[PDB]
């Protein structure tokens, strides 16, 4: 079987915020099936990061997603070979970071090669200033186009003071060989940041997703 | 005593797309309790539609949507006084709609006056060459910010290829009175054109919708 | 067909954030000088409860001064005429969109002018009327599918002396066929010289010149 | 001085795929002209259209008139940094920074470029472009610092444009007095370069103003 009921993770990003170079490295495990996972994270290089860290946080796998049968699950097929994926998150106040992830299997764990570059964060924003507090639960959009399965949805930070600060999510993902694509179907996301010290230098890191299909008749009518 | 099981509406709305102004009225009725609603639309103005269709039927109300005991109700508790919103529907090739609707209510029926401006729409897109099937089901994400609630919400329209055509949904929505806000959470919305003449001068068009709390 | 002296006349209906208004206009230009003027006066929905200056820019490039250089696509499509459309996306998330269906009546462009923005924020400069001019402009202009666009990220400057940006869309749609001009710019330069406290009366002016980028 | 040199080194990549070049040029600062050679070292021959890296390749090469502050010849010797965010209309976005210090009479960037997003069978990756179309960047000042914005376009072979949205960033390293809002009129263009553009000639033609005038042409 290639995809196990428990899985590791090994991971290392490297990357700049605003031109200013960092690095982290990050060892999990999690449960495929069952569309959770937990990492510990530990920054190796410009520590102390003087961002928001949870303009990481989605960067720390879709193999981790619990799919049902009806729908295809595009990437656990990927493996394994593996697949990589590239994103874009647009701020709404002008920050953008850039990010990509070429995921590897090593008998049963997971391995990342991670490159982060985020820009134009205004020094008086929220992620300069690292008033965010967390993600707030997502359902990420995906659909294909050119053969390839693109991922698409609007997140939100809760901010410190109340409010909350948008991003926009444009993921693509890439199987290194050739699966079945999936419909248009949806992933419910939630992230969270469990622990961690002050200078974030070490974080323990939660998700858990969840495929579905959209607003059904439900199939809760007893049995 | 506001809202009943079973109430009504009645609408006319009136705009322009690419410059060519159009007029459609429509009567239907829904349950609020239960996120459904129904309704016949008629074009007065402006026929034959040069359009897709599917661009106006999220203009042709939340209070139509199934909301739990575990979120207050901003749409219900906005009754009998009513509320307006606003919209920006900002599709992936440039085109931009901008759409209005001030909402009231006499007795059990609601009333709609919407307007709906949308520009920029090429010639050999699929809007224009009505090439639109169905709005993908979507889940429409609400937040207070300066004390009014927001919906943002990334829809996609499926095309006859296969294909899907994307559209950044931007809506405000306002209480004429004060009323209490609710915390961050979702309403899946599934639209759907279920029946239609050749030229769409006739629609009966149905909605259903259910508002939750995201992955728990 | 475009004479040195011209007028025109306008009115434009539309809405901000769900509240109807009415403006009328008469005025006066030069075509080949790219200058013209105006007197505009609300018809309905007065006193505007925005900020005037998002208007301005919806009430012709036919007041452009093209050089022999360019194509003139707009003094082309007379008398016949041409129309727009246009979506200005401002950087807080209000959005504007605007057409505009110009002919000529002997001396006299007629424009009809339809004018729609939405999600306005209350605390914003556009409804707490905080802004001061449109800062000059170059709009690029380019042709795709066969149609003239329209293309220019402007900035509003404010009281304070901050800056709101926004982002122009236009569509120049001529009524017969044209001849289409290669990629080039217009300089724009647009003035409010005299209005009244809530704007009821506004005089407006603008200046554009047509060029083809650094030598 | 009038004449001034250049050293680069970019490293980045696109849609996962890294790559490095080297740069040496010299340039006029206030004649607003420079010329410089590029050099791939790693990663070629590049799968994606050299053109959205140019732009990447120092506004201090640019003809100020005294008629405006110039925020980036007061920040040497000390130098500036910038960051750019660069929004292909469809969807490609590439993110750069560089870093300019002055060490005597030459310039020396380094460069970070990361490019996500790019489809394979847009103008990019088929390598379909041809040139930048001359452009008129308009820069202002926001919370300390001035900003660049403007909207770009590059020319493709078949005829037709595919545009950019640029939105930058200019962070002197000193305490500068800052400008007016201004523009500045950009041409850039690959003067010569072999068949997988691992060595290419680039020049570039830069003149600030503030709009339309008096002119003072007579």
């Amino acid at each position: 079987a290639v995809i196990k009921p428990d899985m590791k993770i090994k991971l290392r990003m490297e990357g700049a915020v605003n031109g200013h170079p960092f690095a982290i490295e990050g060892v999990g495990l999690g449960k495929p099936f069952e569309g959770k996972q937990s990492m510990d994270l530990k920054v190796k290089e410009g520590g102390p990061l003087p961002f928001a860290y949870d303009i990481l946080t989605t960067v720390f796998n879709r193999v981790f997603a619990k799919y049902p049968e009806n729908i295809v699950d595009y990437f656990k097929q990927s493996f394994p070979e593996g697949y990589s994926w590239e994103r874009s998150m647009n701020y709404e106040d002008g920050g953008i970071c850039n990010a990509t992830n070429d995921i590897t299997l090593d008998g049963d764990c997971y391995i990342y090669e991670i490159r982060f570059d985020g820009v134009n964060f205004p020094a008086n924003g929220p992620v300069m200033q690292k008033r965010t507090v967390k993600w707030e639960p997502s359902t990420e959009k995906l659909y294909v186009r050119d053969g390839v399965l693109k991922g698409d949805v609007n997140q939100a930070l809760s901010l410190e003071g109340g409010g909350h600060y948008r991003c926009d999510f444009k993921t693509t993902y890439k199987a290194k060989k050739v699966v079945q694509l999936p419909d248009y179907h949806f992933v419910d996301h939630h992230i969270e940041i469990k622990s961690h010290d002050k200078d974030y230098s070490n974080v323990n890191l939660h998700e858990h997703a969840e495929a579905h299909s959209g607003l059904p008749q439900a199939m809760d009518e007893l049995y």
